[PDB]
């Protein structure tokens, strides 16, 4: 079988043991907060908002990075990074669960909060390698491996989407079996070692890859940063592609997902284990569906159509969802009616995404790969960090209607923004 050394599956593999690590740190993380610190919200909010406004910045000065360096250099650079922040991570982890009951009370409260900031800190470095990672792969690695062939970059990159999505409804299941088999305190370690193992065989694959496909070789002090910071920024408008990733980013910020506060209103209402994990289950399974139907999509319409119909197709069942909240024993038929409504418009979502991500892959100025999808990125976690302020603006478990209404009215504009979009760049239906 040559597919398995083909460069197509390389990239494939590179990618699944990346987000693998990834996914199961996330959690790991998520779960130290939720565990150490009885309050986590106020905490989870400040890792959110330490984390998107770093990215905010530090992903437009990578979009910079990404570009002038060189490439397999910088996703090198990017890997051993991202493997060491995670690595340093994992072991003041580590040492905080060893010494948990030896810093509770005999050192001062500076000393957690300390171990606090460093873990904060370093999380967000990794995250932040994460980003450079996942742009340097995914929007300039893809393209220059597919080549012109679109069909190819098309199902490489619903290949990516399909893994992302089983290894993020995967990962949790199999750190909460090893947590719950073993210990916190064993498991705990058992991620660095992974992830160290990771580290050693991705950076081998890429030199794989590189190796495989020659055509990827061919290509007072913070004024400077600021500069290329204000142009990155005024490049992205004169691109053509500018309202395409305002709908992205409008549809980025957006509640009705299964994120913690989704999580959160299930406990209010309805909550276990059987139900979280079929609820997850469930919204995958229809991830898949909708990547499947983008590519049909795809292979019926253009891009740009494909576009339009999975964002109608998103705001239809939005709009039943909203219909669900406005009709008022347990309201069984309203919460399971919302939950149904989020996961047609995870399909719709997913199809969205794929397309605008494709549009900005095949639309942007080669020397420009970087910089343009950087800010992408820092566009997109700008406005989730204001629907982390939106979410601690009103933590009230019965203030989820206006949330759920404002994401609505969101996800409606965005899709205005890409209907607009579609109008200017192309002149008939
Ligand atoms: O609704 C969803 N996502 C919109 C969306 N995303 C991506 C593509 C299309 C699309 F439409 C949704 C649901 O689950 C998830 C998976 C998690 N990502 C959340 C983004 C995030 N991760 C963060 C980590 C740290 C800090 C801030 C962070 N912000 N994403």
């Amino acid at each position: 079988a040559d597919y398995l050394t083909s460069a197509k599956f390389l990239l494939y593999l590179g990618h699944s043991l990346s987000t693998w690590g990834d996914r199961m740190w996330h959690f790991a993380v998520s779960v130290f907060l939720v565990e150490l610190y009885g309050n986590s919200l106020l905490l989870t909010a400040v890792y959110g908002l330490v984390v998107a406004g770093s990215v905010l910045v530090l992903g437009a000065i990578i979009g910079d990075w990404v570009d002038k360096n060189a490439r397999l250099k910088v996703a090198q650079t990017s890997l051993v990074v991202q493997n060491v922040s995670v690595i340093l991570c994992g072991i003041i982890l580590m040492m905080v669960f060893l010494h948990k009951h030896e810093l509770l009370t005999m050192y001062h409260g500076w000393v957690l909060t300390s171990c606090y900031i460093l873990i904060i800190t370093i999380a967000n470095i990794a995250n932040l390698a994460s980003t450079a990672t996942a742009i340097t792969i995914q929007r300039d690695w893809i393209v220059v491996v597919a080549g012109e062939d679109r069909s190819k970059l098309a199902n490489m990159n619903a290949t990516i989407r399909r893994i992302d999505q089983l290894t993020n409804i995967l990962a949790p299941m199999a750190v909460g079996q090893i947590m719950t088999f073993g210990s916190p305190v064993i498991g705990c370690g058992f991620i660095s070692g992974w992830n160290l193992v990771s580290m050693c065989v991705e950076y081998v694959l890429l030199w794989k890859v590189y190796q495989k496909t020659p055509a990827l070789a061919v290509k007072s002090q913070m004024a400077e940063p600021f500069r290329t910071f204000r142009d990155g920024w005024v490049s992205y408008y004169n691109q053509p592609v500018f309202l395409a990733g305002m709908g992205l980013a409008f549809l980025y910020m957006t509640v009705l997902g299964f994120d913690c506060i989704t999580t959160g209103y299930a406990y209010t209402q309805g909550l276990s284990g059987s139900i979280l994990s079929i609820l997850m289950g469930a919204s995958a399974i229809t991830g898949i569906m909708g990547t499947v139907a983008f590519t049909w999509l795809r292979r019926k319409c253009g891009l740009v159509r494909t576009g339009l119909i999975s964002g109608l197709a998103q705001l239809s069942c939005l709009i039943l969802c909203v219909i669900s909240v406005f009709m008022p024993s347990v309201p069984i038929i309203s919460v399971s009616l919302l939950f149904a409504g989020v996961i047609a418009a995870r399909i719709g979502l997913w199809s969205f995404d794929l397309t605008v991500t494709q549009l900005l892959q095949e639309n942007v100025i080669e020397s420009e790969r970087g910089i343009i999808n950087g800010v992408q990125n820092s566009m997109n976690y700008l406005l989730d960090l204001l629907h982390f302020i939106m979410v601690i603006l009103a933590p009230n478990p019965e203030a989820f209607g206006l949330l759920v209404l404002i994401s609505v009215s969101f996800v409606a504009m965005g899709h205005i923004m890409y209907f607009r979009f579609a109008q200017n760049t192309l002149g008939n239906k």
